[PDB]
């Protein structure tokens, strides 16, 4: 299709970006924009989470949670830059595969998001003919007192809205993806290696003509040997971008090139401060 990218390079996103041509923009995200923020990638080395399983044993999924919860929800600047997007009137829609709840801390709105794995902010009484709506103030001290977590109203099971093993993708992401993809003019994907489905797949919804930068520490979304991925290096390449290193630092770098780096520092120090005294 056709080359609206004048250039393959960050400083080329950056002028598509400030150019009359690009309205609505899509971020793609992962456990990358999350790592320094202290949340550890779940798909990283560096059964339990079966439904069936949870509903019958939640002490094991709840110890989990109670040792492997973060001690401070602080976003990134990579989740401030998702928020500096929003401000200037340009993201149509996060899709995120994470469940810490940054990208809302963050100040993108339910309506912003679309959480394929569900997320931790909400949590919901198990029991179809109740489900009591619980907050993550609710749930912390429920999984802090190590007091499983029971409704005030049914005494069920309470479970945070995440996706376990066994359980449907959110219809939300079908619905979103229909209607979003028809009209993205950029797909920035960050902090995602791609690997797992179906959420890999968002970058072949895009239209032919439609830029996609990726802002990750090693290159990612490129076929398989063993339609359409990413193709950043080869002699076709006409709208892939690569950029390598801290989601962070991209983010920063391209805040840089459009001009709003003092805002996104301001945000980033603003929010921060905020957070760092409330905890
Ligand atoms: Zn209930």
């Amino acid at each position: 299709s056709e080359r609206l990218l004048d250039e393959l390079t960050l400083e080329g996103v950056a002028r598509y970006m400030q150019s009359e041509r690009c309205r609505r923009v899509i971020c793609l995200v992962g456990a990358g924009i999350s790592t320094s923020a202290g949340i550890p990638d779940f798909r990283s080395p560096s059964a339990i989470f079966e439904i069936s399983y949870f509903k019958k044993h939640p002490e094991p999924f709840f110890a989990l949670a109670k040792e492997l919860y973060p001690g401070q929800f602080k976003p990134t600047i990579c989740h401030y830059f998702m928020r500096l997007l929003k401000d200037k009137g340009l993201l149509l829609r996060c899709y995120t595969q994470n469940i810490d709840t940054l990208e809302r801390i963050a100040g993108l709105e339910q309506e912003d998001l679309v959480e394929a794995h569900g997320t931790f902010y909400t949590s919901h009484c198990v029991s179809a003919s109740c489900r009591h709506e619980y907050p993550l103030s609710w749930m912390k001290e429920k999984i802090f007192s190590e007091v499983t977590p029971k409704c005030e109203d049914c005494q069920s099971l309470v479970k945070p809205d995440i996706v376990f093993f066994g359980e449907s993708l959110p219809a939300r992401f079908f619905s979103c993806m229909q209607s979003d993809f028809l009209k993205v003019d950029l797909l920035l994907v960050m902090g995602t290696s791609l690997q797992v489905q179906p959420f890999a797949s968002l970058i072949s919804k895009a239209p032919l003509s439609t830029p996609r930068l990726l802002i990750n520490k090693e290159k990612a979304g490129q076929s398989d040997p063993f339609g359409g991925g990413m193709d950043f290096d080869s002699k076709k390449a006409y709208r892939d971008v690569a950029w390598l290193g801290e989601c962070d630092q991209g983010c920063l770098a391209l805040a840089e090139l459009l001009g709003w780096k003092k805002e996104l520092e301001d945000l980033v120090r603003r929010e921060h401060a905020s957070i760092d005294a409330q905890s």
